[PDB]
């Protein structure tokens, strides 16, 4: 199936899932200078205190730290946001090296990695439902730089060996993702959609313009991981990401000046 490599990496994934020429497909290349500053953006909240991870999976594309969605405790709101949207699960996009491995891009820029908290609109009831609207997610990406050490990442980097190949999960509880958001809360906003297949376009993407630093060992666990399952030969989990897609009909916003 789909997957990063030269036969199925993502300038093959529209003749399965065709949406992937769609008009508002992300990831997109932020212009900073052409995005420009919503005054009708309101102020962005995201509530994470009572959020209740449950564990952590290596499903051969990524791996995703899942929560307990089962009610309303950590979600964001606010922004470019009508209602509330629940937080389910978070993971990373990585490269091969540190000059590459975000999906959006700054300027041309490329990041070292980007992390992506996952949110549905509560109105639709369920993830489910919430893929079949418009807008029905909500995505808060941050962008990784390599330099000092995270640390309210490490625990999530320790537990890496533990779910090497695909397929393989392990219990992840009490993490709490506050540790993994930076200082500022200055974002870029705009239509778009999941990153990878089905790629549906029913995201509101919020890109947090200040990256966290993760040191250079951190990033190093990420790509020992395998996008291989077990006792198959090691394809290690590197350049998990999809390029910059055509900007088309749309304009990003940014909730500063
Ligand atoms: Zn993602």
């Amino acid at each position: 199936h789909w997957g990063y490599g030269k036969h199925n990496g993502p300038e093959h994934w529209h003749k399965d899932f065709p949406i992937a020429k769609g008009e508002r497909q992300s990831p997109v290349d932020i212009d900073t200078h052409t995005a420009k500053y919503d005054p009708s953006l309101k102020p962005l909240s995201v509530s994470y205190d009572q959020a209740t991870s449950l564990r952590i999976l290596n499903n051969g594309h990524a791996f995703n730290v899942e929560f307990d969605d089962s009610q309303d405790k950590a979600v964001l709101k606010g922004g470019p946001l009508d209602g509330t949207y629940r937080l389910i699960q978070f993971h990373f996009h990585w490269g091969s090296l540190d000059g590459q491995g975000s999906e959006h891009t700054v300027d041309k820029k490329k990041y070292a990695a980007e992390l992506h908290l996952v949110h549905w609109n509560t109105k639709y009831g369920d993830f489910g439902k919430a893929v079949q609207q418009p807008d029905g997610l909500a995505v808060l990406g941050i962008f990784l730089k390599v330099g000092s050490a995270k640390p309210g990442l490490q625990k999530v980097v320790d537990v890496l060996d533990s779910i090497k190949t695909k397929g393989k999960s392990a219990d992840f509880t009490n993490f709490d993702p506050r540790g993994l958001l930076p200082e500022s809360l200055d974002y870029w906003t705009y239509p778009g959609s999941l990153t990878t297949p089905p790629l549906l376009e029913c995201v509101t993407w919020i890109v947090l313009k200040e990256p966290i630093s993760v040191s250079s060992e951190q990033v190093l666990k990420f790509r020992k991981l395998n996008f291989n399952g077990e006792g198959e030969p090691e394809e290690l989990m590197v350049d998990n990401w999809r390029p910059a897609q055509p900007l088309k009909n749309r304009q990003i916003k940014a909730s500063f000046k």
